């Protein structure tokens, strides 16, 4: 029945929004369900299968979150810390009165989505940051933001004294046991390299940007996503650092409405009504600031998820602990948020 299931909902997306390519896979009580469907590349008439390499988009922002928590929990920052500590050089400007919680959390109140186009270098990264001025109260009002979690991931990074792209796959992927997760795929994997689609059926990966890698810049397969699903189903079984890490990304911050902010997840008490789900990414809560509550009710029973995407490639994480169940869906096409959230609903609301 899951493969029937994901047939159901997951399939007719394919011909809907003329995708070339997905894989759905599903965890249940530590049994994984890999469905693959299309083509990896048009031109090539490659099939979508096992070693197929995705782009995470924003999803990259979970390793983030975890990268963090690991950090945390080996001393080497703190989240009450400021950017300035590690940075040295934005060591009393006023982007080091901001926390790395509110960092990590989207509320330092003026930060956007994007870097501006015109910053690109290191220098110019470092020269907007010393440069940075305030405007909304500090850690009051949430914005969705690639530099301020690319800030919080570069500060990590310099915390344990390796560039971001070496703390991912020479500590955290091999942790989690991830096999064929990267920053950058190499030479040997570019075969496995899917092409995303953009909106006109043309080829694309992902373009070079500023702090890329820590806000939406990992690459990963279908089992490496089952197998990151199912340390955050079950975090005792992992090395003390990583389970601590993975612990730390899933407590609740603060509320904006139903949606729980958590360190990359977002966070729903469990059952979660469908409309519920699809508010986490209505244009308010992703482009617009909203102020954020304190915490009232505790959830009992927690959901995750995240969407991510990049011009060519679609993603969606979601897992449930106490149901021992959840669902990655990859897609080198982008298809609406909408559609990701529904059909997750739909097959595991049906599994039980
Ligand atoms: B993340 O995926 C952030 N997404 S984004 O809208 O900032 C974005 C989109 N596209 C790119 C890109 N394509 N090719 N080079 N770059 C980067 C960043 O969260 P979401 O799921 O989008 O809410």
């Amino acid at each position: 029945e899951i493969k029937k299931l994901v047939d159901q909902n997951f399939k007719p997306l394919l011909e809907k929004y003329d995708v070339p390519g997905m894989a759905v896979g599903v965890i249940q009580n530590n049994k994984k369900y890999e469905m693959y469907y299309g083509l990896q590349s048009v031109q090539d008439k490659k099939a979508v299968n096992s070693n197929t390499i995705f782009e995470l988009g924003s999803v990259s922002k979970l390793f983030t979150a975890t990268a963090g928590g690991y950090a945390k929990n080996k001393g080497k920052i703190s989240f009450d810390d400021t950017p300035g500590k590690y940075w040295k050089e934005l060591k009393n400007t006023p982007i080091d009165q901001v926390n790395l919680l509110q960092l990590a959390t989207y509320t330092s109140g003026n930060l956007a989505l994007q870097f501006p186009d015109e910053v690109q270098t290191d220098q110019q990264v470092l020269t907007f940051f010393k440069d940075w001025k305030p405007k909304n109260p500090i850690g009051e009002y949430r914005q969705y933001s690639n530099p301020s979690i690319g800030l919080f991931g570069k500060v990590v990074a310099l915390s344990m004294n390796k560039p971001f792209d070496q703390v991912l796959e020479k500590t955290i992927f091999p942790a989690l046991g991830l096999k064929h997760s990267y920053v950058n795929v190499p030479k040997t994997q570019m075969q496995n390299y899917a092409f995303g689609y953009n909106q006109e059926n043309q080829p694309i990966r992902v373009n070079p940007g500023p702090l890329d890698a820590p806000a939406y810049g990992v690459k990963s397969t279908l089992p490496d996503m089952l197998s990151f699903i199912h340390a955050n189903l079950n975090p005792q079984k992992y090395p003390t650092d990583i389970q601590r890490a993975i612990n730390e990304t899933h407590q609740g911050r603060y509320q904006v409405n139903t949606m729980y902010q958590a360190l990359g997840w977002e966070e729903f008490s469990y059952p979660a009504t469908l409309q519920t789900l699809l508010d986490s990414n209505s244009e308010q809560i992703v482009m617009k600031p909203n102020k954020v509550t304190a915490i009232s009710k505790e959830p009992s029973v927690k959901m995750y998820h995240k969407t991510g995407s990049t011009s060519g490639f679609g993603t969606y994480v979601v897992f449930i602990p106490k149901e021992n169940i959840g669902l990655v869906m990859l897609t080198n096409k982008r298809i609406p948020n909408e559609e990701r959230i529904k059909a997750a609903y739909v097959v595991l609301n049906a599994i039980k």
